[PDB]
């Protein structure tokens, strides 16, 4: 019997814990964790993502500051805003919604976030610490994937894991978390000659490239754990993953639905990182 990796249910359970911890903090020290969110421009999908993050903060009682900037904002203005958020002791985490406009150097803007407030885990200091087994902020999507697997008692150590997608924000950090946990890890992408070579061997397949039906049942090992990070908005309004869910469930042992699988876990991971940032700030 295949098991649904119910990321939505796990995220809601974690949110209940966050809400309770924040309630205690608010009464004990009369402060709350606070997330600063910067949105540049009016990209529809970016607006939706910002609203998802703000609504999540509201569900757990986390404070937030949403700063909306025009699409033609200068890099200097964005940097000056980030500097002020870095120095404001009442700001726990700082998040810049991506993508930024082409005239903005995204890597420079993200490196201006103080690493102690980098709740997205995108600062190279945090990425480098992850790669060298030093504790710091994990990117939210890989963090949520590992947390979901932990909840379902999926063993990582000694397992063969195939990661499809090699992005800086998902596939690469996820591969590092898997390796650090003792898996043998393959990272594939658009230039891979035969992804099925890697997926048919894998105990765990994680895919996040944005291509409907890329992962088919015939590409999987019987009993495999399948983590579908894709979120594809089809022309007709449907939202599907990168896995052929209907057929793959005939072979997989565990599988995330899309939507309501990895998505809610990414969001709750951002909330957890903001609380961690607050707690580390108070201890320092
Ligand atoms: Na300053
Ligand atoms: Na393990």
């Amino acid at each position: 019997g295949v098991v649904l990796l119910d990321g939505q249910a796990l995220a809601y359970s974690i949110e209940k814990d966050l809400k309770n911890k924040i309630q205690i903090i608010t009464v004990q020290v009369h402060k709350r964790p606070k997330l600063a969110v910067i949105l540049v421009g009016k990209d529809p999908a970016s607006i939706t993502y910002v609203n998802m993050k703000i609504k999540a903060c509201e569900r757990v009682g986390m404070d937030f500051d949403l700063k909306t900037l025009q699409e033609n904002v200068t890099e200097a203005e964005l940097l000056s805003l980030i500097k002020d958020y870095n120095t404001d002791q009442n700001i726990s985490g700082v998040l810049v919604q991506l993508p930024l406009p082409r005239h903005i150097d995204s890597k420079m803007v993200l490196e201006a976030i103080d690493p102690s407030k980098d709740v997205d885990g995108f600062h190279p200091l945090n990425i480098g610490k992850l790669c060298t087994q030093k504790e710091s902020f994990l990117p939210a999507t890989p963090m949520g994937v590992m947390r979901l697997l932990k909840h379902y008692h999926i063993e990582i150590k000694g397992k063969d894991v195939a990661i499809i997608g090699a992005s800086n924000i998902i596939g690469k950090p996820l591969s590092m978390l898997m390796l650090n946990a003792g898996a043998s890890v393959s990272v594939c992408h658009i230039l891979t000659k035969d992804i099925s070579f890697y997926t048919q061997n894998a105990d765990i397949v994680c895919v996040g490239v944005g291509k409907p039906d890329l992962i088919k049942a015939s590409m999987l090992k019987k009993g495999a754990v399948v983590v579908d990070i894709g979120i594809n908005h089809l022309n007709d309004g449907r939202i599907v993953g990168d896995v052929d869910f209907t057929n793959a469930q005939k072979v997989a042992g565990f599988i995330t639905p899309v939507p309501k699988g990895v998505g809610p876990m990414t969001i709750v991971s951002l909330l957890e990182n903001t609380l961690i940032a607050f707690e580390k700030q108070q201890r320092k």
